[PDB]
């Protein structure tokens, strides 16, 4: 189609009731996916202490084209997607959970959105999990990236090769994240299909979600 659409405020919650929760996690689904889908990762990820928020994308897609299309071709849908993630973060903080106890988890299109949001808005977060994603745009626009991660643990993975996410863009993303003071774990899985492997799940559970 095109990028001339809005993500309306569709937010699905699960996990610990937010008023009781010590921590929260913002979970971002992939292209053609759903909030209910992505939440089911709580069955294998150590999220049992988190209030879970998963916004649902309009058209089940955050933005219409490859994350590496000229960024204007993904606008205004992308800005709308970033706005919605920001609304979710704002809601969590208003429920009394500070950003340093807020975690992010995304797969594929959702991992790209996760990285793009957190890097435009870098501060001390609980942790950031980007399963097969990179920062967004044909050209990286460094001028959009502001803040300091204050050693936020970040896990970023991809497969090699992967026709959706070149290894080069994951490397570039790592370089930018490290420059902004994230504590970055990058893992590239040669020959892995476009998926979340069991190894990634265990690794995230023993590190970011320790
Ligand atoms: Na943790």
């Amino acid at each position: 189609s095109n990028a001339m659409y809005t993500h309306s405020k569709q937010i699905i919650t699960s996990g610990v009731p937010v008023q009781r929760a010590k921590k929260a996690v913002v979970m971002l689904h992939g292209r053609g996916g759903t909030a209910a889908d992505i939440i089911s990762l709580q069955k294998v990820l150590k999220l049992d202490e988190m209030a879970i928020y998963a916004p649902q994308a309009t058209n089940n897609s955050w933005y219409p084209y490859s994350f590496m299309a000229p960024v204007q071709q993904n606008q205004p849908a992308l800005d709308s997607a970033l706005a919605l993630v920001g609304e979710v973060v704002a809601e969590i903080e208003a429920q009394g959970i500070p950003a340093e106890q807020i975690y992010f988890a995304g797969f594929s299109q959702g991992a790209c959105l996760t990285l793009e949001y957190t890097t435009r808005n870098a501060r001390k977060y609980g942790g950031i999990i980007a399963f097969t994603g990179g920062l967004i745009g044909q050209e990286l626009a460094i001028g959009n990236y502001k803040g300091d991660f204050k050693q936020t643990p970040v896990f970023i993975s991809t497969g090699n090769p992967d026709p959706h996410v070149p290894v080069s863009r994951v490397q570039e993303s790592v370089t930018i994240l490290e420059d902004m003071n994230a504590a970055v774990s990058q893992v590239v899985y040669p020959g892995r299909p476009h998926t979340i492997s069991g190894d990634e799940i265990q690794l995230v559970n023993n590190t970011i979600l320790k």
